[PDB]
């Protein structure tokens, strides 16, 4: 049986082909203690034990928007995934890993040296996260909108074949929105500074914003009354009320230029992606926008995507967007799906063809 | 029962002996996909199957000006006719083929080759288009222009005796017209560059494409009101609306110069042939000009033919186009009719005489 | 009841004997179709059915100069004249035919041949064309001459004496006026050359071309105006004008070296016979000039046959030219009243005489 | 001295009387751009300019078949033979011209008008082509078989005297053997149809084209092997490569049925000449067949006329072609010879009697 | 004097007629603040001033492919033209402009309203950009390869004609190569995504780009060492080295199927171009690969077209690329050249014969 591995820049998705759920979801972080030990302790921790003690801790993201920056702290995350999430010997499964595209070539390089060298798989294959998500969908055809932590891209996929011209990636995701919550929060007087801190302005974001129809018209709404601000308890018992920070927080997907960003919200990304690709087919693109990821999870995200693609695309297409509810886990699942195909079985790096070719040949067997 | 099959450059009509309309019609298109497939898809497509899934294809067409330039994407077409379109053995079927006239020898003692060592027909003939346009109106006697997709050619027979020095042969058909009409639509500034935005191009045509009657009088009422003007939707919901490029891509029949070509328009190409016969059946000729093709389906083109030749004839001679409503499938339906004809069954080149002779039997038992 | 039947270098005139007019009347060809049948049409065509398709035939006249070149050929016509335009049986109806006086022996030879062994005749006659001129004239005494589209001959008459030493013959009739006319309208840029062509150049000399009365005079008249020319519409619509060759082309029977001809005019060589002739018996042949063929058609050459004999004959003789309206038909109609003579009764070769005999009966019995 | 110019249909031959070779010859050509001129040319183009620009030029020939048809393209040529190739000054040359006999009268009366009108010449004549090269020959006997590129006529000639009822002509010369071998060619996949392709295969034709001795065994060799197959180079490289239509195309000369022609081939046609003319002159004439004209200068047409007149004459006659390796020019030569000739020189049309009589002083002056 | 305006895609080409040299060449954008102005700055920036400023800008290019689809920011930089750069004034000089051949006709409508409507020039003038830089050249005869940053097109001229049939255009040039480019970068890890990053890779492209002799050989030597890579400084002293990227980029040129286009290389458009010409100046044209733009100024681009084009062409034919080393400018520089020719003088059209026919006069006084 396979091991599916979706290693995201914010969580770790982690399982086993053939399951409908990730096993192991915790997330993708390191800490270290920044304080002095004074009681006769480990040197890092991992997951969600350094969650629970991010209070003493300085918090790492060793991924930052999808590329693996810090690769000590990612070989942590990997054996704690394995040996203590999943309880496996990483050297009798195939292992099934996920990338964001147009991603540095070094980056998925590295993966495969580690995981044939220090976890010593029999055989490995990294997928794109988009792809997977289509398998997920039970489609062929369709442009793929992944949000996560790290990373927004687009891809188009018709009858089985991307499009890799038209592939769009935005180095804008959840962080970024989470680091600009924090940013908006002073303006109430809360301040929120430290990695530990980060960590909360992420869970007021999971559970208080949401994206507005129409953003200037919930502008003056939340202006005229109080009807849109709620609270929120902090791990200490204090109560924070926020009004339109919850919606001016997801609004930066639309809006780039909250964050310094020059780049086009999702909704004109997405557009120009299908303008890209062949005319004879932007009609099926346009009725198959699948959303996955943790950034496409906001309330009202697919009916605001709905109304701006439709004010772009011409007046006779039939703009539909697929936002179904386990969209959260859709790479894992569709990695899932592909890892328990038996056509897939020929795909797989082995250990056999990468000694004989070394890591370089994740470039010729993988997309 | 013998199958009839009339492989023009743009279409295949395919059907039986007897019947009165072709069973199969679908483009003569074998399309190879162009992009990275990603999802674990045939290697090529033909017919009606390249043509939906175009998008993601390059469109090849095997046949060019009547001339076959891909045998093994010919023998696609045929083997797809043959066993998905038709459904029979060809095996038990004696085949009549359709060819234009003054084509390379090596066309069709390959066609020859084919029929009895790939698909082993029983029997097998390669009748003359124009000649079979003849059989459908149920004439003996008159001039015939067919015009396809490839070739324009006339043929002047009388009382079932054909004048073989009179024939004449223009490569200036319907693909010419259709990226003649490609060009012209840049003036607009709609760009159709590809293999598949071709064939919306092709359809465009079909649709909105007509004869002017005077052609200098047209373009001064294009040129002073829109009442000419039309508009079509795009596979993709764009509108686009097209003035005298409607009836500028059919005048190119009539004036080649539009296409860079030195030689004369149908019309005169027409009369060029009438005065190449004899004086004493030219009257006779001047009388039954048949028309068969798809490309002599432009709404008003019998009408500007009449009015053409008139100019050209003398004043006492009766002109009369014969343009039946069903003049895009003459050459199968005159091939039907033929194939089924008593008299006909001593003309089919058998199998026992192809082996004694050769792929070369085709030069001296077909005309 | 007898078949007369007049076997012209152009023309069948065949009928029954008691009628005052031919009821066949076809021209006396063979047409043979020179391209390429096409269509799933007879391997030879006779007479007017040769005359209507003869734009894709070669038209080949199996008697030329009254002698009958070609036997298969006049074994066509013969059985055409039979069984199609009169639909009789031979072999129950005696057969007058006739001849040109001089001609070679094997000539008649085969045609008794052919009649009894052929055809199976009962009793057949072979007479001499100038003979049954006078006949149809009601006469005993008289110089005929006689013109049809291969011969023009003299036969002197005297009180139903024959002067064979006095007959002349000339190789020069309608169809040397026919060639000759084909050759001066090249002066026009007209060009005839086929054979179907020559047939049209007939039809313009039987309808445009008459006798000048004095030529030199005429040549001077046209050369000054276009009181003369006439116009011509062709098969095809195309309209030639003719002015002075009207004139020329029957001046050649009055000056045969516009043909190359080093022999006299119809009107010495008429001079000539009866200068031949014993001179008691000139004054009447002078007063009996008797006009037969079709050559003698022409408007005006009554006129000028009178005006060129009587200025070589004495000034007291009184020349007299006998034109009936219906001399194209004399020798038909002179064959009709000798087939049915009481008197003539004795005069056919029988069956039976020719068994004890053989073909050369026919000169021992017929003059 | 006199100016010589032989106007054939295909090639300009001019020059000085006295010389043995024309100094002036180029193609009768008119060249027009078809094409937009971008770059800031002349109007029309004569001769071998436009052969060296006729990829932009439509070439017209304003002989056809020896009939001057378009005169405003005419008088270009003569003013460019005149002005630009001889540079003289007509006005003060007498002018001999040359002439196809059976040509329309006004072709040769519009010659002499624009002769004294437009070039103002002191005098001029008009002399058959096929007389000429009989003066080239120096013989006064013979019969002149002449073959250019409209004409083939032949001339019986005998102790100076001409037999004009004997002359022949034949409207099938080097522009049709041209015109066949463009459709020939098809069969093997070259496509030739622009005025300027024509240009290319007429230098085929001249290359590699000749006379089989016996047709029906050299198409059974060329059946069998390769070794009559040759290749030519093409002006931009590509090669082709020619069997059987070498002699192919030569052949139409003695079967024109290949081009649809009713008229007997050109030995047929030299031998129907000869038995028009006097019985006591035949003998001269067999011995003295000249050839002349290009349409002479195929490899083997010597042999072949030699053999084919053979075995239509008598056997105990001499056949003998006269075909000198000169005879291309030798209606120039032959006019050379003539308007150099002290008894010639009263035979001009002056332009004094040409202002008392009209243009059609040249139809009393001139054979 | 005349001003020469070269408005390409890329860059504005400005100056004199008369001069070697543009006066003016300066980026064609128009640069917008797009941050918070807090300092008490212009609203748009043009040309230079754009580029110095451009990391507070957001650059637009007003002309895509050729085409000019912001028309109030074109008049922004015609403005900054004529008035800041060459400092004139427009209603004394007439104008040349230039433009791509196959534009939409408004494209150069519009152009000719504003020049004679916004600046009120006294005439002015579109040329076809790939005339120019056969002017430049000094030639009147050669297919021109002009390429820069919107359109790659080929218009082959012989004697001062256009075939315009056969004139080819490819929107693939500079800016899709600096896309790719782009694309290809974030292999490494370089990631440049603002608008003034994108000038920033531009910047790379023209200064480390080459085109490989042979790819595949040049693909096994950049992976085989370290030979073929460079550094390059980015502004903010950053250094990054980029190895097969070098000539892979160029390689789009080549193999469009690099950024998903379905069209052939540069080297098969021209030799597709030549074969739609007439066969008889093909060699001319062979001879004459005239290499215009500044996207046909890479290292080794030359060399490469003359290898890619001598393999499709016949082997007999001289394949010349002509590359001058200022082709940079050629389009300025024929401009120069033209609109200094006196026989120009008559092709401008005059603000007179404007306002009787409106703007499109442009479109029958210029090709
Ligand atoms: N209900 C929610 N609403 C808004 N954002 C969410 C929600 N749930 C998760 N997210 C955001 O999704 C991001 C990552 O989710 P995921 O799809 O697992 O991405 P990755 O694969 O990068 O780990 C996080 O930044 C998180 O803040
Ligand atoms: N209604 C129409 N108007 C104009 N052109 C048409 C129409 N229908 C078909 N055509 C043209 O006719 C051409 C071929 O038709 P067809 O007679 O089947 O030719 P072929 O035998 O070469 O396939 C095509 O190029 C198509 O564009
Ligand atoms: N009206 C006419 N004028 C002049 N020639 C005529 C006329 N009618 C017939 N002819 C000519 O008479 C010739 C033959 O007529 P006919 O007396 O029947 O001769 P034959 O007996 O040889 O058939 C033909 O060549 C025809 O051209
Ligand atoms: N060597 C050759 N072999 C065959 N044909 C030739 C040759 N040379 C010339 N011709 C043909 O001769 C024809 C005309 O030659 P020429 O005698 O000058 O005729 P004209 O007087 O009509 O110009 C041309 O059609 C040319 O193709
Ligand atoms: N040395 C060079 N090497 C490669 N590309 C270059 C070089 N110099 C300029 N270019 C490219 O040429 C393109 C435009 O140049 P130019 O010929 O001025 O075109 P335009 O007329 O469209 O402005 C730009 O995209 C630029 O990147
Ligand atoms: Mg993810
Ligand atoms: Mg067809
Ligand atoms: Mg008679
Ligand atoms: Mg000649
Ligand atoms: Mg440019």
């Amino acid at each position: 049986t396979a091991l599916v591995c979706d290693n995201g820049s914010g969580l770790v998705k982690a399982g086993f082909a053939g399951d409908d759920a990730p096993r192991a979801v915790f997330p993708s972080i390191v800490g270290r203690p920044r304080h002095q030990g004074v009681m006769v302790q480990k040197d890092s921790y991992v997951g969600d034990e350094a969650q629970s003690k991010r209070g003493i801790l300085t918090l790492k993201y060793p991924i930052e928007h999808g590329i693996i920056t810090n690769w000590d702290d990612m070989e942590k995350i990997w054996h704690h995934t394995f040996y203590n999430e999943l309880r496996v010997a990483p050297e009798e499964h195939p292992t099934l890993l996920t990338e964001a595209p147009l991603n540095p070539k070094a980056n998925r390089e590295k993966m495969t040296q580690i995981m044939f060298e220090t976890f010593n798989v029999p055989a490995m294959y990294v997928a794109i996260q988009a792809v997977l998500s289509l398998y997920a969908s039970g489609r062929t055809t369709g442009i793929v909108l992944d949000s996560g932590d790290g990373v927004t891209h687009n891809v188009p996929i018709y009858e089985g074949y991307a499009l890799p011209h038209a592939i769009m990636r935005l180095d804008l995701a959840g962080r970024d929105l989470t680091d600009y919550l924090m940013k908006i929060l002073t303006e109430r007087g809360y301040s929120f500074v430290t990695t530990a801190e980060r960590e909360i302005v992420r869970d007021i974001k999971e559970k208080l914003c949401y994206v507005a129809l129409d953003f200037e018209n919930e502008m003056a709404t939340a202006a005229s009354s109080s009807s849109l601000e709620k609270s929120y308890e902090l791990p200490d018992g204090q109560v924070i009320t926020i009004g339109n920070e919850r919606f001016r927080c997801p609004e930066t997907l639309f809006q780039p230029s909250f964050i310094g960003m020059e780049s086009a919200g999702i909704h004109e990304t997405t557009y120009n992606s299908i303008m890209k690709c062949d005319i004879d087919i932007r009609k099926d693109l346009y009725a198959n926008n699948v959303m996955s990821g943790g950034t496409t999870m906001y309330p009202g995200i697919a009916d605001r995507m709905q109304k701006e693609i439709t004010a772009l695309a011409p007046s006779t297409m039939k703009i539909k967007i697929i936002a179904p509810p386990e969209r959260k886990y859709s790479v894992w699942i569709g990695g899932s799906i592909l890892a328990s195909l038996s056509t897939f079985q020929q795909m797989w790096i082995t250990k056999q063809e990468y000694d004989e070719a070394g890591p370089s040949i994740v470039h010729r067997k993988c997309f």
